[PDB]
C-alpha cells in the first residue's frame, strides 16, 4: 500500500510520519523548507512517547502522489481547491484521498473538483512545526472516518501504525461540532492574543460564546446537521481542559499567516446569510480577523 | 460670572480657555501634568485661526470650584460620579453644572448625587493634549443646551466668547445620535488601530455596521428616543469626511489608558439586556475592547 500526504505540515507529517514508521511506503508532498530538511536528515517525529528521526521520501511536486492508492489530504481549507487541482492530473483512478482537515466544505470541493473516491475525516491530535524538517507532537492523533470502499481494512491498518480510528455515519456531526467549537474560542482568541481560560473571564464574553454557539446552532439545526447531545457543556469546558492555550487563529495572526477564519465563523456567516439566520456575533468575529489579517498584509 | 472647569482636558481647556480669554474669571481642575504646565506658562490655546497663551487659574483640587455660578462638566463618563462627588461640598448652591460630555446617562448621574441645577450639553468640537498645558482645537466647537433657568442669558455670554450656542428640547435625541455614531466606529477602530477610511473597507464591515446600528435603533426607539430623520446616512457619510481619523477608543488602547467603551456599546448591552432585546453585536465589540484593556493593565 503506496501512501501519499499532500501538504505535509503539522498533520502531514505527524500521520505520515507514523505509517512510515510502521513500514509503509510513504511520501509527503511539502515546501521546500522542508522537502529540503527531509532529503538531509530525514523527518524528525518528535512525539509524546518518543523522537526518532524517519527515512521517508518528501518532494515539492505535486505528480509525487503518482501510483498512491491512499492519498492523506491535509491541506489547510483555504487551499483545498489550488492544492486538489495541483495533484489532479497525477492522481491514481482508484486512489482514495482522505480530507485531514477541519471544516465542513472540504470534502464536498473536493468532490467537485475529482472523479477519485473522497471521504472525510475528522482528525483529534494537537501538532506543530517545530523547524524545518521537525514534527512535534503534543497530544492524542486518532481518527473519525466516512465509510470507505476499503472497510474495516483501512482501520485495521491506522490501528496497526499507532493511530486509531473509528467510523461513522455521522462524520457531518462531528465536523459541525468541531465547527462550532473554533467558532466559539478562535477569533476572540485571536483577536485578544489571549488564551482561552483567560479569555472566559473577561466581561460579557461568557454572553458573547452564548450569542455565537445560538447563531452556530440555528445554522446547524436548519442544515439538518445531528450535533452531539451534551455538546454546548462540552464547548464551554474547553477553557477549563486547556486553560492556557490559543487558538490556530491567534497563531497564524501572531505570525502574520492567512487563518482559516473564511472556514470557521465565515462559514456561519455565509450559510446564515443564505439561510435568513442572524449571525450578527459571527459576522464581527470573522470581518475582525480579516481587518487585521489584511493590515499586516498591507 | 465666575467659572470653574470641572476635569480640565481636551474639552474643559478649549470652552474654558475661550471664556478666560474674554475676559471671564475661570479655573481649571485638571491633572497635575497640566496644572504645573499652566501655573508656568499659561494655558495654550491653539485654534486652526490663532495660537496664544492664555493666563487662567489651574488647580488639582476639585474644592477650587468655590464661588463659581457656572461649572462646566467635562469628565469622561467613566470619572462623573467620582469628579462629582469630589466637588459636592465646595459647590455653590446656585450654581449651574453643564454636562459637556458624551454618552446618555451624565446629567442623570449628576442629578442623582447633586441638588444644583444640572443641563445637559451636546458637544460639537474636534480637540485634543497636544501636550502639558496645551489644548489644539481642530475644528468647531459649538454647543446645544437643554433649558436652563438662566435663559438666552447663558447662550449670548457663550456666543460672546466665540462659542456657538442653540438651546433644545431635544438633547436627547441629539446625545443618542451621536451614541450611535460611537457604537458603529469606536471600537472597530480601536481593535483593529484602524481609521474609518480603512475599516470600511474590509471584508464584511459595512453589514456589521448595519448589525450594530439596527440593535441601538431598536433599543433607541424602545427608549422613546426622537432621533434626526437621515441618523443612518450622515453615521455612514463620517467615514468619507474623516476617511484617516481613528477613534477616542482607538487613542486610549494605544496609550493604555481606560477607554469609555461601558458608556458606548455598553450602554446598547445593558440596556437592550433590560428591555429583552437582542445586542448580538455591540456585545461582541464592548466584550474585546475590555479584554484588550484588562490585558493591558494587568497581564
Ligand atoms: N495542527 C493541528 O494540531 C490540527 C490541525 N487540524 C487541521 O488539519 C489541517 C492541516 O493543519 P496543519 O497541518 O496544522 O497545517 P500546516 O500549515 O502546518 O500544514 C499544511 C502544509 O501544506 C502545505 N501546502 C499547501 N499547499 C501546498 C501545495 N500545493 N504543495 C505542497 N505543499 C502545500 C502548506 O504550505 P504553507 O506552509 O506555505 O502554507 C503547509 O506547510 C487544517 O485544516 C487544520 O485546521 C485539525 C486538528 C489538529
Ligand atoms: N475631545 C473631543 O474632541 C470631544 C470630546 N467629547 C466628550 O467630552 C468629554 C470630555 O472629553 P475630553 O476632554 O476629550 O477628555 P479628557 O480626558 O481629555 O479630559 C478630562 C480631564 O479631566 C481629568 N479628570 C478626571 N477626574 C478628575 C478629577 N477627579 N479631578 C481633576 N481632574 C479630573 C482627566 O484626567 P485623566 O487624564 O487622568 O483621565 C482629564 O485630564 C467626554 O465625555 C468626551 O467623549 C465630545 C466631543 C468631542
Amino acid at each position: 500500500m503506496k501512501v501519499a500526504i499532500m501538504g505535509a505540515g503539522a498533520v502531514g507529517c505527524y500521520y505520515g510520519g507514523m505509517l512510515a514508521r510502521a513500514g509503509h511506503e510513504v511520501i509527503l508532498i511539502a515546501r521546500p523548507q522542508h522537502v529540503q530538511a527531509i532529503e538531509a536528515t530525514g523527518l524528525r517525529l518528535e512525539t509524546q512517547s518518543f523522537d526518532e528521526q524517519v527515512k521517508v521520501s518528501a518532494s515539492s511536486d505535486p505528480s509525487a502522489v503518482q501510483g498512491a492508492d491512499l492519498v492523506l489530504f491535509c491541506v489547510k481549507s483555504t487551499d483545498t481547491q489550488s492544492a486538489a487541482l495541483a495533484m489532479k492530473p497525477a492522481l491514481a483512478k482508484s486512489a482514495l484521498v482522505l480530507s485531514l482537515q477541519n471544516g465542513v466544505e472540504n470534502a464536498d470541493t473536493l468532490r467537485s473538483l475529482l472523479e477519485q473516491e473522497v471521504a472525510a475525516a475528522v482528525v483529534y491530535v494537537a501538532t506543530e512545526m517545530a523547524g524545518p524538517g521537525h514534527v512535534r507532537h503534543h497530544g492524542r492523533g486518532e481518527l473519525v472516518i466516512e465509510p470507505t470502499s476499503h472497510g474495516a481494512n483501512l482501520a485495521a491498518i491506522f490501528a496497526a501504525a499507532g493511530v486509531p480510528v473509528e467510523t461513522s455515519d455521522n462524520v457531518r456531526g462531528a465536523l459541525w461540532a468541531k465547527l462550532i467549537l473554533n467558532c466559539a474560542y478562535n477569533a476572540l482568541s485571536a483577536i485578544t492574543q489571549l488564551p482561552y481560560g483567560r479569555l472566559v473571564r473577561g466581561e460579557g464574553v461568557e454572553a458573547v460564546m452564548r450569542d455565537v454557539m445560538e447563531e452556530c446552532f440555528a445554522v446547524a439545526r436548519a442544515e439538518g446537521v445531528k450535533l452531539p447531545d451534551d455538546v454546548a457543556l462540552a464547548i464551554r469546558r474547553i477553557a477549563e481542559t486547556m486553560p492556557r492555550q490559543s487558538s490556530s487563529t491567534a497563531q497564524d495572526l501572531a505570525r502574520g499567516k492567512r487563518s482559516e477564519i473564511d472556514h470557521l465563523n465565515g462559514l456561519i456567516v455565509r450559510r446564515g446569510d443564505a439561510l435568513g439566520i442572524p449571525v450578527p456575533a459571527n459576522r464581527v468575529l470573522h470581518a475582525l480577523v480579516r481587518l487585521i489579517e489584511d493590515k499586516q498584509q498591507h
